C-alpha cells in the first residue's frame, strides 16, 4: 500500500480508558494492569472490557496509523463513532458503531456480523490503520508481510465522527500483559 503520507499522530484518551488501564506518560501505550487503578468512574469509561478511544475525533479525509501488537494473544483494534455504548455488554459490529479485527483464542476475525475468518500466513507484529472518510473505507494491513491488506470494510456508514479505537484483551492466562503501542512516524 502507497497510504503512509497520510499518517496522524494517535494519543490515547485517559477519561475513556477502562478502570483496569495504564497508559504511558506521552499517551502512546496502554496495558492491562493487574487491579483497578485508581481514577474515579465517569459516562466515558468501557466498564465491561479493557478498551480505549484515541483524542482524536476524524469527520473528513484520510488517516493512516500504525499500532504494535507484538506477543499478545488476544486484542481488538480499528475505529469506532464517538457516539459507541460504554457500558455493559455489547458485541463489535457496524450496526454497533464498530470497524474493527481482533485476534482470539490463535485466530485472525474481521468484526462483522456475523464475524468473518482472515487468511494471515504471517503473524502480525504491526498493524497499519487505513480511514478514507468520503469513501465509507476502513482498511487493515499486515506491517511485518511488507504492508499485505488483512481486510477491507468498504460501503461504511459512519454516521457520526470517528475515533481511534483500541482493546488490549482480558490476562486470564497470564501470557497477554504486553501492551498496545502506537508506531513512530
Ligand atoms: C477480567 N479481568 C479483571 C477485571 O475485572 N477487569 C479488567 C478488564 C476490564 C474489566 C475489569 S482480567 C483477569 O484482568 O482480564
Amino acid at each position: 500500500h502507497h497510504h503512509h503520507h497520510h499518517m496522524v499522530h494517535i494519543t490515547l484518551d485517559r477519561n475513556t480508558a477502562n478502570s483496569w488501564l495504564i497508559i504511558s506518560k506521552d499517551r502512546r501505550q496502554v496495558r492491562m494492569g493487574d487491579t483497578h487503578q485508581n481514577v474515579s468512574d465517569n459516562k466515558e469509561r468501557f466498564s465491561n472490557y479493557p478498551m480505549v478511544l484515541g483524542a482524536q475525533r476524524f469527520s473528513s479525509g484520510k488517516m493512516y496509523w500504525e499500532v504494535d501488537v507484538t506477543q499478545k494473544e488476544a486484542w481488538d483494534l480499528g475505529v469506532c463513532r464517538d457516539s459507541v455504548q460504554r457500558k455493559g455488554q455489547f458485541s463489535l459490529s457496524p450496526e454497533n458503531g464498530f470497524w474493527t479485527i481482533w485476534l482470539w483464542q490463535d485466530s485472525y476475525e474481521a468484526g462483522t456480523s456475523p464475524q468473518t475468518t482472515l487468511h494471515i500466513q504471517v503473524p502480525p507484529c504491526q498493524i497499519g490503520i487505513f480511514v478514507d472518510y468520503e469513501a465509507g473505507v476502513v482498511s487493515f494491513y499486515n506491517i511485518t508481510d511488507h504492508g499485505s491488506l488483512i481486510y477491507t470494510f468498504s460501503e461504511c456508514v459512519f454516521a457520526g465522527p470517528l475515533r481511534p479505537f483500541f482493546n488490549v484483551g482480558f490476562n486470564y492466562s497470564g501470557g497477554n500483559a504486553a501492551p498496545l503501542k502506537l508506531c513512530p512516524l
